[PDB]
């Protein structure tokens, strides 16, 4: 058929109860997550062709980095509690791997700071019990999904894209064959 398994997507041994409908992970640090993200925009190629009702969840992952690794872990509990991934999406991996002026904890938080969050805001979330259970939150669901690499998508906790088993020529074509995967995969 059109969409096989094995092909553009793979079946979990182990499906996860009460997954998000449609969960990404990526690394700050990863450079595929730079091209998913900055130039191919997988993310927002995915939620324009998402059915009504479906939400798209993106977790932070921490074994790249190091210290910093984590911390940007942390940082992506505090953009999802505050509600600015938006805003601090694209400076955070430009900052990481464009510039590679954001070397420290410190240097992320002046990305929230410039891009309009409050210091006392960004702050207390920073120490929020609420962003370690986020935290704990992210790293659970990697656990869950048996996570090996990045970037990664999942389909109901129940089917993990393969963007390997597509064709890789036309970015485009590439893009739209994934983004049309997950629309493929969240109504099944």
């Amino acid at each position: 058929a059109q969409y096989e398994d094995g092909k553009q997507y793979t079946t979990l041994e182990k499906p996860v109860a009460g997954a998000p409908q449609v969960l990404e992970f990526f690394s700050f640090f990863c450079p595929h997550c730079y091209q998913f993200e900055e130039v191919l925009h997988i993310s927002d190629n995915v939620k324009k062709k998402l059915p009504e009702g479906v939400k798209m969840t993106k977790y932070h992952v921490n074994f790249m980095g190091g210290d910093l690794g984590k911390d940007l872990t942390q940082a992506w509990a505090v953009a999802m509690a505050l509600g600015v991934e938006d805003k601090v999406t694209v400076p955070l991996f430009e900052g990481v791997q464009k510039t590679q002026t954001i070397r420290s904890a410190s240097d992320i938080r002046d990305v929230f700071i410039n891009a309009g969050i409050k210091g006392e805001e960004y702050d207390a979330a920073w120490n929020s019990f609420v962003v370690k259970s986020l935290v704990a939150q992210q790293e659970k669901a990697a656990a869950d999904v048996q996570l090996r690499g990045v970037p990664a998508m999942f389909v109901n906790g129940k089917y993990q894209l393969n963007p390997q088993g597509m064709d890789t020529s036309n970015m485009d074509v590439f893009v739209q064959q994934y983004a049309d995967t997950v629309k493929y995969l969240s109504e099944k």
